[PDB]
DNA sequence: TGCATCCGTGAAACAGAAAAATTTTCCTGAATTTTGTATAAGTAGCTACAAAAT
């Protein structure tokens, strides 16, 4: 009831990498398995909110992806 | 219900990490020649020799 809860903005990042490779729905997936995990590593108490957090975990999560495939043949993404 | 529309055809992050890989080293081991080396005769040579054709 908080990944979903959340939803919007994920596209909002995700979508920045919908034209930059991949594919709209590909990457909305990918954020969404960070959001996940940001999820829950997560923690309340510093406060300030997951929007300066949450979206950090997910931007991981989508570079590695377009990286990690959406070219046919994997290169060392470092 | 013939008669609408109406499918869709043939033409970009990073630093930090670690762990992998890998890969150079080794070594080694062995396996594998060569050579030594015997080896053992037999030998095919070879060297005089002899009588009898230049």
């Amino acid at each position: 009831k908080m990944v979903q809860s959340n939803l919007r903005l994920v596209v909002s990042i995700a979508k920045k990498y919908m034209n930059r490779g991949l594919s709209f729905q590909d990457l909305i997936q990918e954020g969404s398995l960070g959001l996940i995990r940001a999820a829950e590593k997560f923690d309340h108490e510093k406060g300030y909110k997951f929007s300066t957090y949450a979206t950090w975990w997910i931007r991981q999560a989508i570079t590695r992806a377009i990286a990690d495939q959406s070219r046919t043949i994997r290169l060392p993404v470092h």
